[PDB]
Parts: structure tokens; sequence; C-alpha cells
């Protein structure tokens, strides 16, 4: 691709949403290569976790936890216009796993308090992908501190199955895990700083157990729940993308199945079929598609059910539409 | 399938049979499909599992811990009679991971002590799956108190490895792994309690380290040894079907291998072959086909060492037959 | 094979490198099996494993953490002459994965100090496979003193990729993943032991913590980097067999990716592609083969970042060669 055809291609500038919804795109891809231009500003900020008021000093991609999902196709160029204002504390930087060289760009992008960047990359490889901040000496830091997210690189046709039928989505969610480590005091209480920097020592000393606190998805517990519970109809298809940049997780929609599903998150890599709980090792994403066939609130959970309802892994998808009883009946109801 | 074609096809009522053994059955579909029926009645016991008489409050399905594993073939529907008697303290449900709406059947089987429910899918996936109690509020502590297991949905034509050769096993074992985590009191002892609500409070607190105490097959250290050895001998096949409900594991057969092993536990994904040491996450089963082709004693374990030795996942496989000098032989044995 | 038959065979006495380097092979086996000759001495020793000098009492095959990695292709016969010195202090002996029977060898080679034994195996599956000491009763405390390793079957015909096209790697490199357990004193500060024995109360307990303090490469924080860092070019095809005899690990590179990766390193089980970070369980080895695209330098880590940086568990390449702005460019260097 001499260097012409590259400064020949589009560029297109896409407005990226919160998680768990998904910018505007199409499965197939429209047009040849483009290089998807992205912005995002990166803001330090206290966020609350759980129901005690428990505060992080989050370190957030485009202002949420997880970072937004960014998708383009296989080939396309994503370019990233990333800025870290004034008014941050600390040098940010972001690693593409989809992307190679020097650090997934990591060693191109760090960028101090008042400055900005625009790092381009080719998405040479097809699949779901974690993207995270990792400034040299404080990388894990960084990503538990919530910055971190996840890019969506489908294959220029859109989603195939194993034998090559194709799978087209409804909708699509991004379900961003969270593992948390919050310092407590003797008394058992979270404690609270008044700067980021002034965490790091306890912190550190609570991620060397291995152990989180807080275990959450989209930044808190309950914030895919009750009025915040995805929704889906019988009969819709759903593709669920779900990233763990730090830390394995078990993904299991309760009442349901994943149909197909990605576990290592690369679409070149036949998917597994059939799957009552899947794995995503921490330091990667993974996508699964599931065509809802019972009306109802389901669970979508880390299946460590401790991790799930004790720390906080645990979200809803509310489905309308109609009851299947040839797929389940109550042929007796609960009765002395 | 209408509720009428349902009602007129065959029932077959099967009577379970305690882990690891599996109640009589036949791979390949007799005839087509049926509602296959299943009894268990919810036994909340106090259960010893280890040396140093450790007690546990179980809550088992039929009594036992795992639950015994039921199996049907895809397509067939599983029709189970669940029974919470009176002598029982706390209200009980399941979820089949096989099943598809209302929670995997959990929100239409919540049963009260001295209550009983007759809940009816359909086994559309083929597979092993994990089930298990999920009252709301109370999940993690059932499933770690011992309430899950497994069943198995079998193809209708049977096992195929990856090219559609046939896969015929002499014999099924079923090993439920479960993740336990007791209480101490200040000087590192184990606690008792006269009752399962007693030891609630202090039992959560321990299962937020994320650390269990133990980590046992059949419920207890050394379950599966001595008196209760898995047997085979050289040349048989033999099925080794393996749960955990709530934490991730790793099979490895010592001194064997794992010829083809559906890790994710689902049929329609192709097994791995020639596996060491497989893996399966929490909230999942597998399955294990291997040909034994050396006599003596195995050992089967989880293969973090520490929880096989230190905590308790290790059974044991007695095989008889003739040695085989070509696979192995000790050319020079022990000496100075 | 009858005796007679593979005492006819060639046989060819092989020289053990330490890793991360592999001794000298052929991918495509060169003729019919053969009888692999390899010796290995067992030295109990001192090792320091960080930089503030934290001392474990290994034990070490060859001498070294992990042991050397041993190469024959499927077929062949390996054929082990292990010797535990009378210097040592304890029995030993080992467990070959890849092997069929007596607990993998370890039922035939305990030894104790002052004695040598002779074991051969057929390496009748193709793939990577770890081996580790066993002696019964104390099996997690010798593997986690460092006394495991990996050994690699290739298949006849060298390596192939799902679909069978050849892969040939210009060169390999072997990370030995461990996990230790090192006991602490009140001020939080690392013990250090006169005898190894007088640490083995103290190392169970934290080994029962399931938490190890340090998780490295090669024996030491840090051991691969610097003038021990690893190094590729451009352009170069490298395989990076990687294992873990006792705990979990999600190897990723940073700033590439695994093009073909035998997760669960058993050759016939075609691997995955365009991996992003991959999984291995404990009691595993699995192998990466990448072709590297861009210069600069990698660091090669467990993906929870926390284990990689704060524990140990990360190694660098320097890779030589041409930077490829079609890859990935800095549009803009971070500025104002
Ligand atoms: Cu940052
Ligand atoms: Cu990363
Ligand atoms: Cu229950
Ligand atoms: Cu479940
Ligand atoms: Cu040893
Ligand atoms: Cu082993």
């Amino acid at each position: 691709a001499t260097a012409a055809e590259i400064a020949a291609l589009p560029r297109q500038k896409v407005e990226l949403v919160d998680p768990p919804f998904v910018h505007a795109h199409s499965q197939v891809a429209e047009g040849g290569p483009k290089v998807v231009e992205f912005t995002m500003v990166i803001e330090e900020k206290k966020i609350v976790i759980d129901d005690a008021g428990t505060e992080v000093h989050a370190m957030a991609f485009n202002g949420t936890v997880p970072g937004p999902l960014m998708v383009v196709h296989q080939d396309d160029y994503l370019e990233l216009t990333l800025i870290n204002p004034e008014t941050n504390t600390l040098m940010h930087n972001i690693d593409f796993h989809a992307a190679t060289g020097a650090l997934g760009g990591g060693g191109l992008t760090e960028i101090n308090p008042g400055e900005k960047t625009i790092l381009r990359f080719k998405a040479t490889k097809p699949g779901v992908f974690v993207y995270h901040c990792a400034p040299p000496g404080m990388v894990p830091w960084a990503v538990v501190s919530g910055m971190n997210g996840a890019i969506m690189v489908l294959p220029r046709e859109g989603l195939h199955d194993g034998k090559g039928k194709a799978l087209t989505y409804d909708k699509i969610y991004y379900v961003g895990e969270q593992d948390f480590y919050v310092p407590r005091d003797e008394n058992g209480k979270y404690k609270k700083y008044e700067a980021p920097g002034d965490a790091y020592e306890d912190t550190v000393k609570v991620m060397r157990t291995l152990t989180p606190t807080h275990v959450v998805f989209n930044g808190a517990v309950g914030a895919l729940t009750g009025d915040k519970a995805m929704t889906a109809a019988v009969g819709e298809k759903v593709l669920i993308v779900h990233s763990q940049a730090n830390r394995d997780t078990r993904p299991h929609l309760i009442g349901g199945h994943g149909d197909y599903v990605w576990a290592t998150g690369k679409f070149n890599t036949p998917p597994d079929v059939d799957q009552e709980t899947w794995f995503i090792p921490g330091g990667a994403a993974g996508a699964a598609f599931y065509t809802f066939q019972q009306p109802g609130i389901y669970a979508y959970v880390n299946h460590n059910l401790i991790e799930a309802f004790e720390l906080g892994a645990a979200a809803h998808f509310k489905v309308t539409g109609e009851w299947n009883d040839d797929l389940m009946t109550s042929v007796l109801a609960p009765s002395g």
C-alpha cells in the first residue's frame, strides 16, 4: 500500500457513545478501507462504586469506566486523538491490544496534563480487543483505576459462524468488567483520599493480595440492573462484548446461553457454541451471540458467584415477548 | 411441539444413583423424544469434610454433594420433581444451565419447606451442564454449601470426535468439585454450628476473601480414594464428567491424559485432544474421554497442586491390566 | 514395538542448555524413531529471586528454575538419566505429563540422595508438556520450590497451522513461569532460612493463601530483561513455549500478538489465531508463534498486570529492524 494510497483513503469522524451502548456502525463494511477518527478526553475524577458511598479516583477514557467501544473493520485504520486536560494530575497514554508496535501505542502516546496526541494504526486482525492506559512504572495502577476499554474490529464482511453462515445481530452491548482494590482502615471502612496519588501506596498493598474488594460492570455495583438493565425481545439477536483488562472473568447469561461465543475474542478463531459459561482471561475481550427465546428478567454475571453477588459483577436483561411452554413450563407450581 | 404432542410422548422414570456413579442410560438414543422423569429430595444435613472433623451445613440435592448426574438426550424433555421436606429450614429452587427461560428454572421452582414442584424443560443443546440452587439474595451461599450438580445431554446419536468417528465409552464417572469456605476462630480452628443460618455471617466473610479453606471432590477430602477410588482396566474407555458451579478448576489425570476433552462441556464444540491438563471455568461442566493403557494407581486432580494436595482436590483411579513396557519402562531402577 | 526393536533403534545423546534457550534440534524429524538420551542432576540450592535479595531454597532440575526444555519428536523415546547427588537432603522423582503410566514416571523414579535412575517412555502425543517433581506427601512444595520444567514433542513433520500449512520458526524460547510463596516476618520483610526444611511450615501457610508473593520468569524478577532480554528482528518467526506447573497464567506480548497459539499446548488441537492474550492453566505448557513486524522493545507478561509488574512476571524482547508507519504512526506527537 503505497504512501499515496494511504493518504488518499477517506477520513471519517465518529461520535462515541457511553457504554453499554455502542456508536453507529455497519456490520458489513461500507466502502473500502477508511481512516476512522475518534477523539477521547481523559478525565480523572472521583466516582462512587457501591451503595455505601465507596469512592475511587477513577482515570477514565472519555469520562467513563469502562472507556467506550470503538468499532471499525479489518484493514481500516483507527486514528485516535487523545487529550489529557491541564486539570488532570497524571501522565496518561494508551495501549491498543489490536495494534502492532510501540507497546500497542503506549510508547507513542505518553501525554502530560495539558497535552494531546494523535495515534493511527491499521486494524489488521479481526476481533474484539482490550485497550488500556499503561504509563511505564504504574501500569496496573492506572488499569485497575478504570482506565481501560475495548474496540471491535469487524471482518469487512460481517460475522460468520463456524460453517461460514452469516451471523447478524439486531443489537450490541459492551459490558466492561472492572476489578477495584479499595483500601480499608482498621475498622474495615473504605478510606477516602483528597488526590489520586494519595491513595497509591495503600492501593498497591491491596492489589498485591490479588483480591479485589469490588468486581463491577459499567463502573459500579448495580450499574446495569434495575432501570438500567439492558433490553431485548424474544427473537432478537444480541451480541454481548465483554472485557476485563486485568483479571479473569467467566460470563454467564442466567436463563440463557451463548449460542456462538468467540471466547478468545478473535473472529478468525471459530466460535464455541451452546455455551453455558465462557471464559475471558484478564487482558482480553470476548464476544457472545445469543438469540433470545424466552421473555422475562435475565441476570448476566461473572460466574464465580461470590464475585457476582457479593462483589458486584451482576447485570440484568429485561426481555419482552411471549413465553414458550415447549422450552420450559411449570408442570406443577410450588405447593405444599 | 404443541402441548398435545408433548403429552403424547413416552415417559421414562429414571432412578438416580449417588456420584461418582451415573444412572443406567444409553449413549445412543433408544427411540424418539421422550419425557425423562427425575425426582430429588432436598436434604439440609451436616457433612464432615476433612479428617480434622471439620463440618459444613450442606444443602444437598438428593442428599449428596454434588447432586446426582441426570442424563437425557438432545430434544428429550427433563421433568424434575423437586421436593423440599418440612424438616428443612430454607427455601430452595433449581437453575438448570441446560434450560432456557426463567433463570434456568429458578424463577419457577422456589419451594418453601413442606412444598414440592414439577419443572419441565426441553434439552435443546447437547453437552454437560451445571445445575444449582439460586434463591434470590442467597445465591452464592447455597451454591457453596454444596447445592449443585450437573446433567448430561447426549447427542441423539451418542458421542463423536471432531471428524465424526464415534466415541463410545465403557464407563462414566461424575466428579463434582466443591469450594468450601469454613469460618475459623481466633486460634485457627474451624468453627462448628448447630444451625445452617447460624454460620451465615461468618461464612460470607470468608467467601469474600475468594479463598476457599477446602476444595474437594464428592463433598470431602479423600472422598474418592480408598473404598471410593474409581476403577477401570487397561483398554477401557472412560468418560470423566467434572463440574464446578462457583470457581475455576483445571483437571489432570496423573499418569494419563484427556484423549478427547470437551473443555467447555458442549458437544457441538469439537473436543480438544491429547490434553495434559484441561480447564473448566467456575459455573460450568466439562468432560474428558480417555482409554487407559497402563495398569496401576492414578491420581485425578485440580492441577493447582496446592488446591489438590493441601486443600483436598484429589481422587484416585485403580486400574487393572498388564504393564506396557513400550510406553514406559524403568531402564535402571532407583539405585546407588 | 518389542524390546528387541527398541534396542535396535539409533540413540542420540543430547546436551541440555539453560532456559530460555533450547538445545539444538530439527523441527522436521530426520529419519525414523530414535531413543533420545538426556541427563539431569538435581540441585537443592539457594537462589535470589528479586533485587532486594529475597532467597528461596530451590529444588532445581539441571540446577535451573525452570528445568531445561527437552525436545523430541512424536514416537521417539525420551530416556532420562536422573541423578540425585548425595549432597542433597530430600528424595526426588519426576512426573512427565507427556508420559503414560506410573504417575507420569513418578512412581518409577523416586531416588534418595546418592541415587540415580533411568526412565524411558514413548512420546506418543505431540505438543509441549510440563514435567515436575512429585514426591508423595510433599508434591506442591517441590513444585513451587522450582522443580518443574517442560518438554516439547514435535510432530515428525514439524509444526503446521490448523489448515495444513507448515509453520517453521526461526528461533524458539522457553519461558518457565514460577509462583513462589515466601514467608514474611512481622515487618512484612521476607524471611531467610538456614536449611530448606526450616522454611516448610511457614511456606505451607503462605501456599494456603493461594496468593504467591512472587510470579517470575526464568527464576527471578527481571531475569529476562537487560542483557538477558530475548531478541528478534522484523520479519523473524519466533515460537514462545510457556509453562506453569502449578498456577494459571495468561501470556501477552505487549506490542504484538500470538499469530498462532496452541493454548492447550497440544499440536493436534488446532491453534487459536490473532490472539491478544492467551491462557495456560496451572499444570500445563502452551506455545505461541509470532512473526515480528515492528522493531523496538516489547514486554512479554502474564496479563494480570499486578502479577506482571508488582509480582515479577515480565520479560522483554529487543527487536531490530525498520519501523512500519503503515502499521502504526504518531500523526501528532505529545504536545500542548
Ligand atoms: Cu492513564
Ligand atoms: Cu495490555
Ligand atoms: Cu437451595
Ligand atoms: Cu449458574
Ligand atoms: Cu524433587
Ligand atoms: Cu502434574
